[PDB]
């Protein structure tokens, strides 16, 4: 386990013949209101475009997933709500340890008057994506699929 | 766009204050048979465990997503089938450009007599995960959600 680089949000290490990128854990928040899902968009230098995502962010020191979920929802959309843990996933275990904890937010309230808030029906997000109009982040796709599977009724 | 490292499956670069990891595109295959989903497991050094995933892999030079999907299904499970493109997603656009193209495989046939083949009902995979018994890769979770949303009827 030798380190070739230690950065702000990631470290580059070598474990045998395996190239490994250590990355802080993350959270993502799925929120539905009046049939629209709360997506967010922002320029992502890594991909040169703004994919459709859902409120998300890295967990800060001393913070647990639930608290991070609350903070990101508030900082990115100015909203607060009743959060429930859903499930988690490793974004790409073949090379990084980034783990994302996904939450559901209900009974949204505006607590606060670079990130674009994009309320959109999940059916419309899926269609636009299928048309090649917009790209998805893993969190955005997860939100869309979760909705079609458990939030239509 | 300065490069600090050029490896086998990734490059570490710096674009201003942004740390960016270039990574080859990937494919993932969702396959259902007799109510069971085709998951695979393998030791992942990056996370120190074997999460539940679906057949997946990196696209090789001269290969397009569909062809890569065919190859990975065959190499990891010894099966072939009729593939249909579903959608794509960036695994974590906040730091890497890895993009995953997801396909659906139907009418599976065994063409060939480190990776463990795990046929499991998606409902069971979700339950085990909820119990903290198993972890998910983004591809594994996507497969589970996709099934609950569009493959139950
Ligand atoms: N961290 C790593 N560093 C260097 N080489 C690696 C690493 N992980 C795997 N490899 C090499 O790459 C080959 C595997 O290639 P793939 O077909 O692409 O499959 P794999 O990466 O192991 O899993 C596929 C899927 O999970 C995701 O994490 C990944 O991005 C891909 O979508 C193997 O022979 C192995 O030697
Ligand atoms: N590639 C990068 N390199 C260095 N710093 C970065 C990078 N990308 C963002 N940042 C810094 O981190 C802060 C953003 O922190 P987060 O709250 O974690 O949100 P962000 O990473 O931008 O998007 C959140 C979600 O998308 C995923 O890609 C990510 O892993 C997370 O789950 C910003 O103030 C910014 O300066
Ligand atoms: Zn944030
Ligand atoms: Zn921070
Ligand atoms: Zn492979
Ligand atoms: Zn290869």
């Amino acid at each position: 386990r030798t380190y070739l680089y230690r950065g702000r949000i990631l470290n580059l290490a070598l474990e045998g013949r395996y190239e490994i990128v250590e990355h802080k854990p993350a959270v993502a928040v799925i929120a539905l209101r009046e049939g629209r899902m709360l997506f967010v968009r922002q320029m992502r230098p890594a991909v040169g475009l703004a994919p459709l995502e859902i409120p998300a962010g890295l967990i800060e020191p001393g913070e647990d997933p639930l608290e991070a979920a609350r903070r990101e929802l508030a900082e990115e959309t100015g909203l607060s709500g009743d959060l429930t843990y859903l499930f988690s996933y490793f974004v790409s275990p073949g090379f990084t340890d980034e783990k994302t904890h996904v939450f559901l937010a209900e009974n949204l309230k505006e607590v606060e008057a670079a990130i674009e808030v994009v309320w959109m029906r999940p059916e419309e997000a899926l269609e636009r994506h299928q048309r090649g109009e917009v790209e998805f982040s893993a969190t955005g796709l997860v939100g869309v699929l979760y909705y079609h599977a458990f939030l239509r009724g």
